[PDB]
């Protein structure tokens, strides 16, 4: 089965410790793993871009001896409008220009390190501002953030989680919503446990030499 | 190796009890996970579409507790000419708009059983009519269809076995029709058992 | 684990043992798996299209009794400018249409093996020529035949392991190009221990036994 020791969770909400799900999807892991630590690099509202709190300049707080890294990224992109821009952009004012940023980062000081990105399940519309189930303020779809994710985590051999396409679910249907969702948004506990089953499941199925016993 | 106790599976011949094979894949799954039951919604001819026994109605006969469910459908929307559409149709006369309609059910009525849906094997031209190796009546190929059902399911979180592009196998290729299936467009109990196995690996990679 | 007793590898200067890597991918997988044989067919600087050595051509030099096949061919495609043509395209002076023969070659001949499709890892620029981390001589990205690779192997149905979208690395990285390549096109032995463990697993999650 795939553990590490020293994992590096970076992401927003869902990841951040503050969080409204008390229980989330790297403490379900960190404890299974039995981690020498678990750094959390989380912070609520964060997008990958320049908008709010840019993990693709907060990477740089990755601690030097990580023995994994996971960016958990895109849905406050998605939810509070920061700009799509196009493949080829090279600069953090668009989500292409800062995942290249950021994938570049990473690359280039963690060359050995394992690593993955994971993209959110599909939210609903009960939020607030630009988080809805149909299209943001600037009229892209979630889905077109995820299209960019798949794109550029290629780009630089960096594997996809997408919990988007794979989780079984979206929030966008009451019913899931109302039983692995805070707000469709936000996992809750259920949700945070689905999340480090598929997290899990992906990890073995992608990561060989990290097969311990 | 991940198993279910009460599986549901929705479908067409390929599913249904009631010709050209004996065995199906879902009972050589069914003895391997020594089911409670297994409820069999195949009817043949059947589309994911308006077109014939609508699956996006049919899914309504699906046990209130199935702890499985699979759906393996969109081959006969390509062979019988259900219109494709496009992506953004919310109406069961469409390809997309169908698979919308069955989704949305499925996770509302459902929301905590694992799914699946199943892509068909890419066919021969054998079977007649629109059903062909080339194009359907409507000018689409195979593939169009498959890529609705991929970006669908990605839509509403729904896992997505292609068969078409994974299987190992295309029934377009007469070496491996003659072998796996009875017409270049329904496996036989051979390319079923292909089936049961591409089933059984994508079930352990994806639920715990 | 799931492994093969004859395994067949068709491929260029990564498969070939003309290399500068010592121990392949494929030299450690024969080692796990106790292999009755296992079958070199790659060639240095080859192509699958027809330019130098096509692929196209050369799969039938597979042996009949192969129980799997992998083809880990397209980098020279790439670096070696050949026309990428379009989907559709049938003659083997084109990259799609060479995919298609060798597809409906290898679906026809060994109709019961598996088989799997390998796609290179992304290339740096310190190789020469065409070998670019941007464009080929032809203005096309190493990715317009990995697409071509994607498709095209799906309407046959052969599994695709894409090493440029999962292996970990890129070439077109300094630091990792430094620590699992020779040059910034060909892995070292690192870089082919690596390329074991993703198609070790990849082959797991795809097959069964
Ligand atoms: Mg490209
Ligand atoms: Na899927
Ligand atoms: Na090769």
């Amino acid at each position: 089965h795939v553990s590490f020791k020293r994992p590096a969770w970076l992401g927003d909400s869902i990841t951040a410790n503050n969080g409204l799900a008390t229980v989330h999807y790297h403490d379900i892991l960190a404890a299974d793993w039995d981690v020498e630590r678990s750094d959390n690099l989380g912070i609520s509202g964060s997008t990958i871009g320049s908008r709010y709190d840019a993990m693709a300049v907060r990477y740089q707080a990755i601690p030097e001896d990580a023995d994994f890294i996971a960016v958990f990224g895109g849905v406050n992109d998605y939810g509070r409008d920061q700009p799509l821009g196009q493949y080829g952009d090279c600069d953090m004012t668009t989500f292409y220009g800062a995942l290249m940023m950021l994938l570049t980062g990473l690359q280039t000081n963690w060359p050995t390190v394992p690593k993955l990105f994971i993209s959110a399940i599909h939210i609903g519309s009960d939020f607030g501002g630009s988080f809805s189930a149909v299209t943001n303020g600037l009229g892209y779809r979630q889905s077109d953030y995820e299209a960019a994710i798949a794109q550029m985590t290629a780009d630089y051999g960096v594997p996809h989680l997408s919990l988007y396409r794979d989780a079984g679910m979206t929030f966008a249907i009451p019913a899931q919503a109302a039983i692995y969702s805070v707000d469709t948004l936000h996992p809750n506990n259920a949700g945070h446990r689905v999340i480090a089953r598929k997290l899990q499941s992906f990890l073995d199925s992608h990561f060989l030499e990290h097969h311990h016993h």
